[PDB]
């Protein structure tokens, strides 16, 4: 058959010293299918922390492709092996995970949790079924685990458009960075994130762990409910298990490994407007002017490939987008506290009168095939691709960006087409098993050759690295170079948005779902994709509001701005062959816009604190319900609702001509952020029909949470100049708590050493006769220097009113309390 598997030749635990396991595996018997088997395997298991188990399987007699440490820094491997069935067990006293190596034929291994004596990863084979074996050929690695089909709820393995957040049973997820529109369901998209979250509904409900395979090669992942299997066409097995035990802790352990999410500037949480096909400077000025007249907040104006001189990077169309007019335009944006972001492609047009091409050829920075720079095909025409694995190409990139930034102020960079995208598929090299692999991954849902519409697998990078191995790293690498370029040309916290991503990208860039469509499906699709990229360590995520491709309708756009105003990254964008869809064009949507974007701007400090938490602990801004309610199994399969932070839930309408929604409400009291009187109270989790007017969206806050809000404004700059309103939602079960992070909105290292930031924590508890509200302040300096003042406190969740020495609403006015000063407020019931 396919493979016969491996036997344990020798296995030992390194005594006394830091406990790790080393083992040598020998091929049982050779098989011709899918290429020759690797004869000897070096197998190690080791704890990187108490809550992280590393399993590394390599060729004992060959250094195989591994993702470079310079690209993704991580602890080095343990030492390798020397030159009833038997078991070798590895465990640590402060670890909840136990690794077991089974000396069967073929061999197996399991990771089980001490806390529940439950198996989390089970690679024990079914002797008669080679689909369950570990197989290790040069271009085919097979790793398989069994799962308790009903108890195991899986999430992740992006990037894919799915109607559901939780992974459906019986499917093949292909991970291979490709220029494929996100309006296509199931197909492999722009990014690859070989990570999944496993939430166990039983025996101990809510029990969570994570599984990451640190491999950049193309792969099919097969999920059949009771089994999951990796089919990888290269590299090694570098497997990481994250103990949990909560969903929160898993993402903490995961991002600790791949990198904490990069902080975002304050202005990034404002609304963005973009469009492919803005004709000239006069049109973008007009769009900004009309957003003002509609009194709809517009923070950042974007320019697509239109601004370039015939689609070449680091140039300006001397006719439609002349330099002096653009300089004026950006100056005026800044004067009104607004920002500007242009787009970049990786391809460099082969124009002999083009400065970027000339310089790129001098530093020898382009990806090569058969000894010559690979000829690509994108917008400007024939292009060469910069090899972002070459440090000289990374210097060249910084140089070009510096040059452009000197003549034209930019507030951020949009990097696109970085799969890399190619419009003309190259012919495969004769006799190459790289351009023609033995196992075909399910690219584009039809076993399409990996070389399709991209750079051939036989192209070479710096250090003799093939495109075959480094393909899923391309967008990741450009994001590093681009962020480097931004940091060295400006002292402010950079902003960048990338299409193609890999595990770890969130440490460098923001992401958007890419090319969605103006269809009701895509509106709903935006939510699982949004929650997935939270797991992937990229909390700054959003979809093109009102849909990129195809023309939108008034009702679709209206319902989309209602939802899209709560994306971490909120932006309107569309193709040029569709109708315009700026929010002012329809009155019903502009009125919706002012409402929803109004609430968002009030929630700016909240969003920013969540961004702070993300960089600090990996915890996503937009998160699944089961993050806050892991003991509620009904929340596991919700794909239509989500949370902003811990206690704010959004429940949008996703179907046309509707005026109501059947949204799920976990146990507790919920209150509308649009009407403090409108509340939802359930003693057990249940669906509830909510009135959803054409201009309204249900956004509720759960009890036990304190949120610091400011005032509405046209810009984020102006919003910070407004007083603070404290929203306190009480609970008869627990003291309410809240958190506010304050900085200048542009410090390079967020919350670092020194004092250009302030952290404030809020606390509230009801007694029989008295209510106490108090804060704690760390690094009081910065907040104090900002004159932030809290003049109002609204109290929800109580059945009795309160005041200074169903449910009711209590308000405390004329407080004038300095945010940067700790306080204890005492109220009395009536
Ligand atoms: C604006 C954006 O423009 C570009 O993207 C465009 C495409 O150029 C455009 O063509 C269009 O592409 C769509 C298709 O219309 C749509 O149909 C879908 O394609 C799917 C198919 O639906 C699906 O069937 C599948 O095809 C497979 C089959 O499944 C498989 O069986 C097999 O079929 C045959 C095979 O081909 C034969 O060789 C033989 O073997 O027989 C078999 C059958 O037996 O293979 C085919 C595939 O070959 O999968 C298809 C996808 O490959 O979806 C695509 C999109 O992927 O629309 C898109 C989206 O607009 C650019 O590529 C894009 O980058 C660009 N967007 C950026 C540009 C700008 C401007 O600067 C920015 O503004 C944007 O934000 C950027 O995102
Ligand atoms: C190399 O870059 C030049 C500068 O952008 C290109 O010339 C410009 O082409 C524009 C249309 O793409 C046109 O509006 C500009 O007037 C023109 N500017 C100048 C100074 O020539 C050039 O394009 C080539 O030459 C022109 C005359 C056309 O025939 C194009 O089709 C050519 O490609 C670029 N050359 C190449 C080979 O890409
Ligand atoms: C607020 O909500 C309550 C409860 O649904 C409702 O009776 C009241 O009319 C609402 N007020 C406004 C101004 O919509
Ligand atoms: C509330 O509690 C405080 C402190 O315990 C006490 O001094 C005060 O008299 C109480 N007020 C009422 C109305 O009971």
């Amino acid at each position: 058959a396919i493979g016969y598997g491996y036997q344990v030749k020798n296995a030992k635990v390194d005594n006394s010293t830091g406990k790790s396991l080393t083992a040598l595996l020998q091929l049982i018997r050779n098989s011709p299918v899918y290429g020759p088997d690797i004869q000897f395997l070096s197998f190690t298991a080791s704890f990187e922390e108490d809550d992280t188990l590393r399993i590394r399987i390599t060729d004992a007699n060959n250094r195989r492709w591994e993702i470079p440490n310079e690209v993704l820094p991580r602890p080095p491997p343990p030492p390798s092996p020397p030159p009833q069935p038997t078991t070798t067990v590895l465990s640590h006293p402060h670890s909840d995970l136990v690794f077991t190596l089974f000396h069967t034929t073929p061999f197996g291994f399991t990771i089980y949790r001490k806390s529940t004596h439950d198996v989390l990863f089970d690679a024990t084979p079914i002797p008669s079924n080679p689909t369950t074996f570990l197989i290790y050929k040069d271009q085919y690695l097979q790793l398989s685990s069994s799962l308790p089909a009903q108890q195991a709820h899986l999430y992740g393995l992006g990037e894919h458009t799915k109607p559901t957040f939780q992974l459906a049973h019986n499917q093949i997820l292909t991970l291979w960075n490709a220029d494929i529109a996100s309006f296509n369901r199931d197909l492999n998209l722009y990014g690859s994130h070989p990570f999944y979250m496993d939430v166990r509904s039983s025996p101990m409900v809510g029990s969570t762990h994570g599984v990451f395979l640190l491999n950049s090669n193309g792969m099919d992942v097969e999920y059949t409910g009771d089994r999951i299997t990796y089919k990888v066409i290269g590299g090694i097995i570098d497997l990481y298990i994250f103990a949990g035990r909560t969903p929160e802790m898993v993402l903490d352990q995961y991002t600790k490994l791949i990198g904490r999410p990069a902080p975002m500037p304050y202005w990034a949480f404002g609304f963005h407007q973009c469009r492919w096909g803005y004709r000239d400077v006069n049109e973008i000025e007009t769009v900004v002017d009309k957003y003002a007249e509609a009194r709809i907040p517009l923070e950042v104006m974007w320019t697509d490939i239109d601004y370039m001189d015939a689609f070449k990077d680091f140039t300006l169309d001397p006719v439609h987008f002349p330099l002096d007019k653009m300089q004026q335009f950006v100056t005026k944006l800044h004067r009104n506290g607004q920002r500007y972001v242009p787009i970049l492609d990786p391809g460099i047009n082969t124009n002999k009168s083009y400065g970027t091409f000339i310089r790129g050829m001098q530093s020898n920075v382009f990806i090569k095939r058969d000894g010559n720079p690979y000829l690509g095909s994108v917008w400007p025409g024939p292009v060469y691709y910069p090899d972002f694995l070459d440090p000289a190409a990374r210097s060249f990139w910084v140089d070009e960006i510096k040059r452009f930034r000197d003549i034209l102020p930019i507030d951020g960079i949009w990097i696109d087409m970085n799969e890399a995208s190619n419009f003309i598929t190259s012919a495969p090299t004769p006799g190459s098993t790289l351009d023609n692999p033995p196992y075909k991954i399910n690219n584009s849902g039809g076993r399409v050759p990996i070389n399709s519409k991209t750079i051939p697998a036989t192209a070479m990078h710096y250090g003799n690295v093939t495109e075959y191995n480094a393909h899923n790293l391309y967008g990741f690498l450009e994001s590093q170079a681009t962020r480097e370029a931004l940091v060295r040309t400006s002292n402010e916290r950079p902003f960048l948005l990338s299409r193609s991503t890999f595990a770890g990208s969130g440490k460098y860039t923001a992401h958007w779902t890419g090319d969605n469509a103006a269809r009701w499906d895509d509106l709903q699709y935006s939510i699982p994709t949004m929650l997935n990229f939270g797991l992937f360590g990229m909390p700054m995520i959003g979809a093109d509001i009102c849909g990129f491709a195809e023309s939108t309708t008034e009702e679709l756009c209206r319902r989309w701005i209602q939802l899209g105003a709560f994306y971490p990254f909120s932006r309107d964008h569309s193709a040029r062959d569709t109708t315009h869809q700026e929010l002012y064009l329809w009155e019903s949507v502009a009125a919706s816009a002012r409402t929803v974007l109004g609430l968002r701007y009030q929630l700016l400090p909240y969003y920013y604190t969540l961004m702070y938490d993300a960089n600090l602990r990996g915890i996503p801004i937009a998160r699944p319900l089961f993050f806050t309610f892991p003991d509620d199994v009904a929340t596991y399969g919700i794909s239509s609702q989500f949370l902003i932070g811990r206690g704010i839930m959004v429940s949008p309408v996703l179907q046309p001509g509707a005026v109501s929604v059947n949204a799920y409400f976990p146990r507790g009291n919920w209150f509308s952020l649009f009407n403090y009187t409108s509340s939802v109270s359930v003693s057990a989790g249940t669906y509830v029909s909510l009135s959803a007017p054409p201009d309204h969206i249900n956004v509720h806050i759960h009890e036990g949470n304190i949120v610091a809000m400011q005032g509405e404004a046209m810009t984020t700059q102006a919003a910070r100049s407004t007083p603070f309103h404290l929203l306190v939602v009480m609970s008869d079960h627990v003291a309410s708590t809240g958190e506010l992070f304050l900085d200048n909105g542009i410090e390079m290292d967020i919350g670092g050493p020194g004092g250009k930031w302030t952290l404030v924590r809020f606390f509230a508890e009801s007694g029989i006769n008295n209510l106490t509200i108090s804060s704690e302040v760390v690094n009081r300096g910065y907040a104090m220097s900002q004159r932030w003042v809290m003049d109002k406190i609204t109290i929800l969740g109580l059945k009795r009113r309160v005041r200074i020495k169903g449910f009711v609403v209590s308000v405390i006015s004329d407080l004038r309390q300095l945010v940067g000063q700790a306080f204890k407020l005492e109220l009395e019931f009536e």
